[PDB]
Formats: C-alpha cells, structure tokens, sequence
RNA sequence: AUUAAACA
C-alpha cells in the first residue's frame, strides 16, 4: 500500500490518490471563463477529463486548483458541489465541454508561488501538468496549503 | 481573516 507524507492517516491508492479526496487541475489560458467562474461558481468540464471526474465525485470530495497556463500563478480552488450537467452550459464554453459543474469557491487569488510552480512543473511523472488532470492527495494538500499562506500573507489574516 | 476539507 501506500502513505500521505502529509498526513499519514489518510489511505493511498498506488497512485498516491485519496478515495476521500480528490483533486484536479484547471490550467486557465481564457480570462472570461475564470471570471465568469469567480462571479457564478460555475465551471464547463472539458470533455477529455468528465468522465474521470464524475467518477471521483462518486465517492469523494472533489476539488479543482485553478493555475495559469503561461505563468503557473495560483488563481484559487474550490469545490464541486454539483453533479455535471449537460444542460447547465456557461456561455463561454464550446463543444469541447461535457457539462457545468456547481462550484464552492474556497479562495480566490492572482499569485506567483515558486513551490506552486515547482509542484505544477512536474505533476505530470516530473513534466508540466496537463490541463484536467488527477494529481496525488499531497500535492493537492500542498497546493491548498500554500494558495492559504499567499492569502494569510496578504491580508495579513 | 478569502481562518481548505477530510482523517482523528
């Protein structure tokens, strides 16, 4: 078996996936559907990665981490709360998406982390991240983790 | 406070 370096109580898969909780990344190259998502809390999921999706949302907690394409800056997470819908289509999403998803924005940001980046940079067997995939219980912690201290760091509070 | 959740 397998164990979070994290939190060592939570069970991994071989793939270092909690059945519990589960997260995915969102790599964002368009500005109105990051917007649109932060003003409506709701999100078009793309084709290729829906079916992996609704079959981590079965069981577990879902999140998606929002990351910049062109500069891995952290643009938030937030919840699945909603089952996919075919007929809850944003305006900005195309023939590419499968669905809307309802969201629970968790933080919202504009930020550059080197850790975030480092982590992102090789999510994918030690290449960049690919937009929609399932990364480990650890990385996603650690990216939740570290999208907080950014925002702590701020505020300060 | 834009205080991750889960596990306990």
């Amino acid at each position: 078996e397998r164990i979070s370096m994290i939190n060592p109580r939570v069970v991994l898969d071989e793939n270092g996936i909690s059945h519990r909780s589960r997260y995915f990344i969102m790599l964002c190259d368009n500005e109105t559907a990051i917007a649109h998502a932060k003003k409506t809390s709701i999100w078009a999921v793309k084709k290729d990665s829906s079916k992996r999706i609704s079959d981590a949302y079965k069981k577990a907690s879902v999140y998606f981490i929002f990351v910049a394409q062109q500069t891995y800056n952290a643009l938030g997470y937030a919840q699945v709360v909603s089952d996919l819908n075919s007929t809850e289509l944003p305006f900005w999403s195309d023939s590419s998406h499968a669905g809307g998803v309802r969201i629970k924005w968790i933080k919202t940001c504009n930020l550059f982390s080197a850790e975030i980046s480092e982590i992102v940079s090789h999510m994918d067997h030690g290449s960049e991240a690919r937009d929609g995939m399932e990364m480990m219980y650890d990385e996603g912690s650690r990216l939740c983790t570290l999208i907080n201290y950014a925002i702590m760091k701020r505020i300060g509070r």
